């Protein structure tokens, strides 16, 4: 049994809210709270702009650390960092970037990085301003992450759709 309240079940592992993930962080406190990141971790808009803000740009400052020490991250790849007051860590995850012509099959291996954690709270990797096709981004995750994602959907109107449209 786990604190996530209100989620409708997709299928055995992955479960789906119309819900603020800032405020669903803030809720739940899950062990893991994923971010929309990019290479450079640099937080600005979308989901990692929220998230970010509502650290009250410590996530932002622990980033720019990351990056001074590791470098960029890989389209794809992710790094697990502080939490923060959300949740008790953040797993950063890279999903491509349409708006950048960054390759969609990217989204797969984006994804595969959920598999390390065994619940997560997500938002759609590659949805908003990523770019990619929010429908097409919940077929991958369902096919992909076999942990126990709880997946956030800021939209109303994309929520219903998804729900409507999920085969
Ligand atoms: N705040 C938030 N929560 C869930 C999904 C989102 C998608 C895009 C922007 C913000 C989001």
């Amino acid at each position: 049994v786990n604190s996530f309240s209100g989620y409708l079940k997709l299928t055995d592992n992955v479960y789906i809210k119309n819900a603020d993930i800032v405020e669903e962080a803030k809720k739940v406190k899950p062990t893991v709270v994923v971010n929309a990141a990019n290479v450079y971790l640099k937080h600005g808009g979308g989901v990692a702009g929220a998230l970010n803000k509502a650290t009250n740009n410590a996530m932002q400052v622990e980033s720019d650390d990351y990056i001074a020490t590791n470098g960029p991250l890989k389209v794809g790849g992710s790094c697990v960092l502080s939490g923060h007051n959300l949740a008790k860590h953040c797993l950063h995850v890279v999903g491509p970037n349409v708006n950048k012509g960054e390759d969609i099959q990217l989204l797969k291996s984006a994804y595969e990085n959920f598999n390390q954690h065994e619940v997560l709270l997500a938002p759609l990797l590659s949805a908003g301003i990523f770019g990619a096709d929010p429908i097409h981004s919940l077929r991958v995750c369902v096919d992909t992450v076999r942990t126990n994602v709880y997946l956030a959907v800021f939209d109303k109107n994309l929520y219903d759709k998804l729900v409507s449209s999920f085969l």
